[PDB]
């Protein structure tokens, strides 16, 4: 509302300050960001009738998505001339996932305020679910009035990437994941060392994880306060190592297997029964997540058909390990 107003009254082009960033580059990216703009009108006006039937909607929707776009650029560019040489500066300002995730923000914010959303854009723009999920915090810390609900829905998005979409076939978290800080420094990020990108995904995957599994080990296992580090390590245990298993799947299927193992190996006999009744109770939450399961070439079935096959053929080796003499040291808990 406070900043629906700030777009209207404002102009499709970019703002006259905003433009000197682009001439301090060494490279001026301008016309590659203005055909950026333009070709992407197209696509998004096609998509956008594509799913609403008929009225000139799809133009307006992006040409407020267009002011908020260089809104957020102007801003975030403000707080990365500081940070980034000029060499980054100008690769950053010609990056087209960049640029293409900042407008895909924008796009986001208006379409969901005017409520087919998440991940609706990412369809229509060809952009992979893990390069969008870089821009989104900054985004958010580049825009003071986002609102609640606003910024609420943002983050969901984000947990949307870190929970499913990020772990689905082709995304690049895999290539990335094979080969062992803001937007900019994950845009920068070369496709040929260290890697940003991978480490913030997968700490700010770990926290939203163990939360998910710390709630559902106060209701259930209360009982045994000391059966969650143990599943915790568990958990950590196999996204580190056997993450090729997340692939086509869901981050809370392996929380919940990660709970009925450990009380399988401690003969707690807590069974999937009460673990997915009581996971219907997590917000956003649903059903699917464990009435249907991949297992292999396109076959689903339920999650008990998941944790008897594809979880247990993989990590029976390392599963007893924790009810034995030796069992193995404890995972740190995310900060």
């Amino acid at each position: 509302q406070q900043l629906m107003m700030i777009l209207n009254s404002a102009s499709d082009q970019p703002s006259e300050n905003l433009i000197s960033y682009f001439n301090n580059c060494t490279v001026n990216p301008k016309e590659s960001i203005l055909k950026r703009v333009k070709d992407i009108g197209y696509i998004f006006k096609e998509k956008f009738a594509k799913a609403v039937g008929q009225g000139e909607i799809g133009s307006q929707r992006y040409k407020l998505g267009v002011r908020l776009y260089y809104r957020v650029m102007e801003s975030m560019l403000k707080s990365e001339e500081e940070r980034l040489s000029i060499q980054n500066f100008s690769k950053l300002l010609n990056d087209n996932i960049f640029h293409m995730s900042l407008l895909a923000c924008a796009l986001e914010v208006v379409m969901a305020t005017y409520s087919l959303s998440f991940p609706w854009i990412l369809n229509v723009l060809n952009l992979k679910a893990f390069d969008f999920y870089k821009v989104i915090e900054s985004f958010i810390k580049a825009e003071g009035n986002l609102t609640r609900e606003m910024i609420k829905h943002l983050e969901r998005c984000e947990h949307r990437i870190m929970e499913s979409l990020a772990w689905l076939s082709d995304s690049p978290l895999f290539d990335l994941i094979k080969q062992s800080h803001t937007a900019a420094d994950m845009y920068l990020e070369p496709v040929r060392k260290k890697s940003t990108s991978l480490s913030l995904f997968y700490k700010k995957v770990y926290r939203l994880a163990y939360l998910r599994l710390n709630t559902l080990c106060e209701r259930l296992l209360s009982e045994h306060p000391e059966l969650e580090h143990i599943i915790w390590t568990l958990f950590q245990h196999t996204l580190q190592n056997e993450y090729e298993l997340m692939r086509d799947r869901h981050l809370d299927q392996i929380v919940m297997c990660s709970m009925y193992g450990i009380c399988k190996v401690k003969n707690i006999d807590l069974k999937f029964k009460i673990i997915v009744t009581a996971y219907k109770d997590l917000p956003h939450a649903v059903q699917e997540t464990f009435k249907r399961v991949l297992i292999k070439e396109e076959e689903y079935d339920s999650i008990i058909v998941f944790y008897n096959s594809v979880f247990m053929q993989r990590l029976k080796t390392n599963i007893l390990q924790y009810a034995s003499t030796r069992p193995p040291t404890l995972a740190p808990i995310p900060h």
